[PDB]
């Protein structure tokens, strides 16, 4: 008798690193040849990394020729040879020529100042983790840690699963893709699901989707969350919510206000310190989510419960206490 949990939210919500971490806490778990096998994965973000800061900085500078966005000629030029690698279908690792080119590209003044628009780009998250350790992953001796694995950018395109245990209950956690062409694949998923995760990353509120640049991160992952519980299969069916990618908007909020978000217009920032200014919006942002699942679960808790989290999917601390905060919650909720 085994509970299936069901991961879904747009893409790049977090999903698959939620399941990675699923992996990580309950079974093993990597896996040093499995390990490995993510080094082409790891490489493959590099390129792309910079061929979106390379493209995205000649596009700016298009824009602006302060120029604020103008490249030294030399990491112009290793710009373009880097992206043609990372287009090529020959193979191509990273090795130390490429790495030392690629940190030489990171370092252009140019490129930072296109990395701080990265909102405006298409840039994996990982892209400064990686680019900041590329002579790491460039040693021929390299093997992934498991928090490169966490970190690393796969758009997933089919369904995966795994089974694990605690207590002596047994799961089955279902990860699928959260773009919008992979989510016909949703739908025979949804039968004998105990729980929906439902991951929302934070972050998100000044980005727009990769499927459609006009169309706002955030209106379309609570879009995606009010069509999720308006579904007849889950009207009985618990949610958790793992607002995720709170690491980032930690910094995100004290920069770039709420407001600049169609959904967050009505947002009003308290005054206090960094702590209490982070807090304030999180609760907002919970407000929210809550209201959209009233709105849409007449008999509210005794027809389902919907428990939002803050999270952060890379890091194993905060993951493992969250899923211990969801046992205490149904231990003092008095729920099987
Ligand atoms: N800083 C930070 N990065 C995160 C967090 N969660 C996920 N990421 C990074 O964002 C990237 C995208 O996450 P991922 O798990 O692949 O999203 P997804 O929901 O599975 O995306 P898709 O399969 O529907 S396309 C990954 O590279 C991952 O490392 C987080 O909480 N904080
Ligand atoms: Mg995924």
């Amino acid at each position: 008798n085994v509970y299936k949990l069901l991961l879904l939210g747009s893409g790049e919500s977090g999903k698959s690193t939620i399941f990675k971490q699923i992996k990580l806490l309950y079974n093993t778990g990597f896996g040093v040849e499995e390990l490995k096998n993510y080094t082409p994965v790891i490489h493959a973000n590099v390129y792309q990394a910079i061929k979106i800061l390379y493209e995205g900085c000649l596009d700016l500078q298009k824009k602006d020729v302060s120029g604020e966005y103008t490249m030294r000629r030399e990491n112009m030029e290793h710009g373009k040879r880097i992206a043609e690698i990372g287009d090529g279908v020959d193979y191509h690792p990273i090795g130390l020529l490429e790495s030392d080119l690629i940190a030489q590209i990171w370092s252009d003044p140019a490129i930072q100042a296109t990395y701080r628009k990265a909102n405006e780009l298409q840039l994996p998250d990982c892209t400064e983790y990686f680019l900041s350790g590329v002579d790491r992953l460039a040693k021929p001796d390299y093997i992934p840690t498991e928090e490169d694995i966490l970190h690393a950018r796969v758009r997933t395109t089919g369904i995966a699963d795994v089974v694990f245990k605690h207590d002596g209950h047994t799961y089955r956690v279902f990860d699928v893709g959260g773009q919008r062409n992979e989510r016909r694949k949703w739908l025979h998923l949804f039968d004998g699901v105990k729980a929906v995760i439902f991951c929302a990353a934070l972050s998100e509120y000044d980005q727009n989707l990769f499927e459609d640049e006009g169309k706002n991160r955030m209106v379309e992952t609570m879009e995606l969350f009010e069509s999720v519980l308006r579904h007849p299969s889950f009207e009985k069916t618990s949610f958790l919510v793992f607002l995720n990618k709170y690491d980032i908007f930690r910094k995100k909020v004290l920069s770039v206000p709420l407001n600049v978000c169609e959904v967050f217009r009505d947002y009003n920032e308290v005054q206090g310190d960094q702590e209490r200014k982070i807090s304030h919006a999180l609760q907002y942002i919970k407000n929210k989510f809550d209201e959209i699942y009233k709105r849409n679960t007449p008999g509210l808790g005794t027809q389902r419960l919907c428990w939002l989290f803050e999270t952060t999917a890379l890091d194993p601390r905060i993951m493992k206490y969250t899923f211990e905060l969801v046992d205490k919650n149904l231990v003092v909720s008095s729920i099987s």
